[PDB]
């Protein structure tokens, strides 16, 4: 090991799905500057032409998908290995929707499993194959503090429901292709400053309780997870695999 | 306090789903021991009527009904709550299918998602509407080891994930509902020999690390698992929410 | 399985340290409602001759001794087993100090270790070597949820540290005697009315977040410990080892 | 934003205890590459000298202490801040001894506890003091896989328990020390290739077992373990507080 440029990913191609925004773009900014070359994969066309038009020449494709669409999957990561051998999959598309459960209509909790959940199998199946075909490569999922303790005071069951499944794919799928070299491991998120939570920040009924209970008394930026995501996909965490990490300024240690 | 009748269910009606076989049909057999009225649900016609057949008077409905449709949940709370007030919901409901991941059909994935995760919310949602009003309410939900851990060596992705939903899920529901009086845990069996296990129980390249990897070194019995949930169902578990209560023979503790 | 009686410890001897206080004596009053003799071990003797005294025919012996002295544990099994054979130990000896981790003098910290992890094994150790003779027992100790998360506002890092080992200590005899027919599980309860804790609720500015942050709204009752330690040590818990049982009004749930 | 050297430590001083050997050493290196100045400290001199030796011009000092002198860690802070003020803790030095819990010398168990638990309590007491103090600092603990699951098939209880405590100890000073600015965090190692491992990796017994039961199917690199601790220890981590980093090669998924 060489400590200098052990946590670079020169060389590597990585697919980031839900690029166009907020965590995503963040760990697009930081894969370029490490060497990474891109594909860009969101349902939005606006936010992902913005993406790339940003990120320049490190981008090998851009793809408008929804992750939910299985097929679309497939056929992206299809594309992606005519142009480069994808090395590293962000599973970070996602959506979060408040609701009281005795509230909830059927749609809003079906689609929060299909985009969080359904749409991280899709991708991982979709590109894993040729990682667990050269028998080498990276996953990171999107998971939250979410899928370890319960938000307050806010409800959004199905959003909970979401990320302890993500939790425990990532350690399912971890433990199936390890022995074939790949490695899956999760972050969980606490509070981020991004796009899924200006809405919930400018109620301070809201924002205020979020901080009091964060030891670190702050959100975190998109930087700070985006760092713990390339960790997580470069060859520095060569030995870590179906870890949960937690990233959330110590709201799960109280 | 009366520690000799404390784990009893005196004048409570149970709603089981899944009472049709192995696990939810004993723990309407410990219910019915235990002093509760039953209110029986399965998508299986011709098991419903063994159960049935076999409890006696403890029934108080059999409702032929498939979890995964949320205006069935819905329309069988109303039934059952118009018989008696339900103030215990048990979600046994549950499915297992081996699949490797890279050759997973679409089909496999959503059902036993479906099933064992979006079932468990529409009838969790349908049952405890009445118990929040009431003010009171139990529900015992069946996790899995495969929510915390993952099965070895078999493969089957879409079980860890729909278990690790049905932990976040009951902590979620825990949470919100907490305040209003309704207590919601789950347990976590490891190896019960039912019939979700028998074709695998016959299967030594299985079988032989399944007990290996047991402590205990046997699988456990539907009671053993049906008496847990009758402490988290009864008065006992007064100061227990949110639980996810271990019934793995020490699987999880290696 | 018999339900209706298989809550119940008749014909057992239970030793239970920590018996003159709190929870510890309200296990001894659930044990002797339950069928149980006993064997009740604390330092202090007022509080020890007060116990036995109201436990009355179900207690074989009284034993006035330190948890931290090893071979007061090793006479006080060799006591036990002359007097009644013990099938359970219960280990509720435990202790908490406030202080501030900078300012920590070396005793205070030592001490906490001492009775709340080491005394736990010598007990542990000293009763544990006829049921594993025997192939046959149960261990039940009083974790807490301060071996999971980290109680607010109050600081009191070795009473963490020490809830802690109690949790892997108890999962690591666990899975050392499963082989051999004994169970070990602890219960990690939340704010519990007792002796050790009326100090900390006399203070507003403290009681008002425990509650804010416990789900329930309230403190835990003793007898609710006692149910769940009633449950773990009872045949009904036969499938149940090396597991931590949250009892804490759904508090490490947020 | 500065991804391409987030995680360095250009400025730094960093304490490490137990820089003399396996995994506190490999730390140093890393340490030492990524531009920070090394205190060293392990209470063998001979191990001192070869550690200072081979890192040359990074070590600002190399103390001789054992851990456990509450009163020599005290001291060694000190005369470390006279030096450069530290601003990385890595709490290395630790323990293992191999005993059957029934067949176990008090000595045993109270020397691992002292070592691992005690001893990593003074040292982050000691070097935390100034950190506290200046606002900023971040500590890096050697917890284990061995605080979460129980190892197989040696026994080794008071090990299982010490890391239990480490891993509390870890997020209860995170949780007292962040709204100051010193973050704490510690890691779970799998099986590592070190001296702490070589009498029971030359056991085919014991041996076989332990890569069987990892899903890499191996066992770690010293410097695998290395690159996590610099991630912690770096600005990389900077939301990242009171988490437990599974380094394990999966153990812990199974
Ligand atoms: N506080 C937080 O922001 C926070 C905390 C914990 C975890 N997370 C998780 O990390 C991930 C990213 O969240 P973030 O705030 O950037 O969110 P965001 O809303 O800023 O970005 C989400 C992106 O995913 C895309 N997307 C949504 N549904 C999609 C679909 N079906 N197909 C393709 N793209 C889709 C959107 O177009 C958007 O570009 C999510 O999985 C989220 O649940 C966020
Ligand atoms: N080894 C084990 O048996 C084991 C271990 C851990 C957890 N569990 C969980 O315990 C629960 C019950 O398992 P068990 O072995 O009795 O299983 P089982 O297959 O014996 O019983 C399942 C019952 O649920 C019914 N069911 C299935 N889909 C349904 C639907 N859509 N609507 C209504 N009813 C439906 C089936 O007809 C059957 O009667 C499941 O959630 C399972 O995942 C089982
Ligand atoms: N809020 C709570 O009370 C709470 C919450 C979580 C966990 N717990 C744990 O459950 C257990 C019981 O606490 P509880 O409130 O009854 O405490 P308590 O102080 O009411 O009772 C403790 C008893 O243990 C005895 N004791 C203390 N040190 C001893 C020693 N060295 N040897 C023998 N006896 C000793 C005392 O004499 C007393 O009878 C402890 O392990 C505690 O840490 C308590
Ligand atoms: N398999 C593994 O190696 C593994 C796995 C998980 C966790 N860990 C943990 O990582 C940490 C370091 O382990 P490692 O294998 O390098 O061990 P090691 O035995 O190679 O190195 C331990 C160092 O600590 C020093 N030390 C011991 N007691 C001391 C004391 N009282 N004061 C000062 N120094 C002392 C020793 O001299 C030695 O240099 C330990 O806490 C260990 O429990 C190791
Ligand atoms: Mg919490
Ligand atoms: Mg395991």
């Amino acid at each position: 090991m060489d400590y200098r440029t052990v946590f670079r990913l020169d060389g590597a191609c990585a697919a980031v799905t839900g690029a166009g925004s907020g965590i995503g773009l963040e760990i697009c900014r930081a894969f370029a500057a490490s060497g990474a070359r891109l594909i860009l994969i969101d349902r939005e066309a606006a936010a992902l032409d913005r993406a790339a038009q940003e990120l320049g020449a490190a981008v090998a494709a851009r793809i408008v998908a929804d992750v939910t669409d299985a097929e679309a999957m497939t056929a992206a990561a299809a594309e992606a290995e005519a142009v480069a051998p994808v090395s590293i999959l962000v599973n970070s598309a996602g959506i979060a929707r408040l609701h009281d459960a005795l509230e909830t209509d059927d749609a809003t909790w079906r689609q929060v499993m299909a985009v969080n959940v359904d749409g991280m199998f899709w991708a991982s199946r979709a590109f894993g194959r040729a990682m667990v075909a050269r028998g080498a490569g990276a996953i990171v999922n999107l998971g939250s503090m979410s899928g370890t303790i319960v938000n307050r005071p806010q409800f959004a069951s199905s959003y909970m429901a979401s990320k302890g499944a993500v939790h425990q794919l990532t350690r399912a799928l971890a433990a199936e292709w390890a022995g074939r070299g790949v490695r899956v491991n999760a972050l969980a998120p606490g509070y981020v400053a991004t796009e899924m939570t200006l809405k919930m920040r400018e109620r301070p009924e809201l924002f205020e309780t979020w901080l009091d209970m964060t030891p670190m008394g702050r959100c975190g930026e998109p930087s700070e997870i985006a760092a713990a995501a390339l960790f997580l996909a470069s060859p520095a965490a060569s030995y870590v695999t179906g870890a949960i990490l937690a990233v959330d300024g110590g709201y799960t240690v109280w």
